[PDB]
């Protein structure tokens, strides 16, 4: 499967969910990228305006890419694997209620999962792994990437 053929990868937050304050969204996404940068040689750089590899979008229902979202619950988000254009981009279902902690869908955790997909990872069968198909919550201070996630991502980048 595809991998980015560079280690310096940019992202841009196309739009901001009204569920959270902007600073919280920025922080959530930043920390999510940091998860993966902590165990690879990849470096991620935030762009406010202009060209970026990984676009982050909040949208609902059908939103232009042939993979419609399905309203509150069910599918929370999705992301395309490495490549130009839509490649890498990560979309979040706005019909979820995105949150800094629990009491909705935790953005940080979901973003960790999607960025995993953005980087070219598939799913784990290990429920401890962030790349497991279904969402779970833990506090960010308690969160750890599983050995399977680390094995996965290091198999692609190192
Ligand atoms: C039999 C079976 N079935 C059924 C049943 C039913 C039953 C019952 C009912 C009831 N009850 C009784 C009791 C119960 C209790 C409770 O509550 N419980 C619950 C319920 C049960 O159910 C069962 C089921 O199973 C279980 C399991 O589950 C789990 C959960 C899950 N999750 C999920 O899903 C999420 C969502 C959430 C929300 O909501 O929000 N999601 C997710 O996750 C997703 C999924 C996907 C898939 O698919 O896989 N995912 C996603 O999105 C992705 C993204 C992401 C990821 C993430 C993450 C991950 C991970 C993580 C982690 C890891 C590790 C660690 C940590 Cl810390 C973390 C993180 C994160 N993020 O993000 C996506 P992606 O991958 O990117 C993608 C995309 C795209 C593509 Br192409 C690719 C890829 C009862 C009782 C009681 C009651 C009451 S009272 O008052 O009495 O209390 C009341 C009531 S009411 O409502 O009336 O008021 C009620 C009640 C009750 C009841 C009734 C509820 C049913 C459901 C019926 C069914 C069945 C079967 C089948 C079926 C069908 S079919 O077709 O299949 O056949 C269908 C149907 S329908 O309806 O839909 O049509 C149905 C059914
Ligand atoms: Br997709
Ligand atoms: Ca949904
Ligand atoms: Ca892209
Ligand atoms: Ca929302
Ligand atoms: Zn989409
Ligand atoms: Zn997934």
């Amino acid at each position: 499967g595809p991998v980015w053929r560079k280690h310096y990868i940019t992202y841009r937050i196309n739009n901001y969910t009204p569920d959270m304050n902007r600073e919280d969204v920025d922080y959530a996404i930043r920390k999510a990228f940091q998860v993966w940068s902590n165990v690879t040689p990849l470096k991620f750089s935030k762009i406010n305006t202009g060209m970026a590899d990984i676009l982050v979008v909040f949208a609902r229902g059908a939103h232009g890419d042939d993979h419609a979202f399905d309203g509150k619950g069910g599918i929370l988000a999705h992301a395309f694997g490495p490549g130009s254009g839509i490649g890498g981009d990560a979309h979040f279902d706005e019909d979820e209620f995105w949150t800094t902690h629990s009491g909705g869908t935790n953005l940080f955790l979901t973003a960790v999962h999607e960025i995993g997909h953005s980087l070219g990872l598939g799913h784990s069968s290990d429920p401890k792994a962030v790349m497991f198909p279904t969402y779970a919550y833990v506090d960010i201070n308690t969160f750890r990437l599983s050995a399977d996630d680390i094995r996965g991502i290091q198999s692609l980048y190192g």
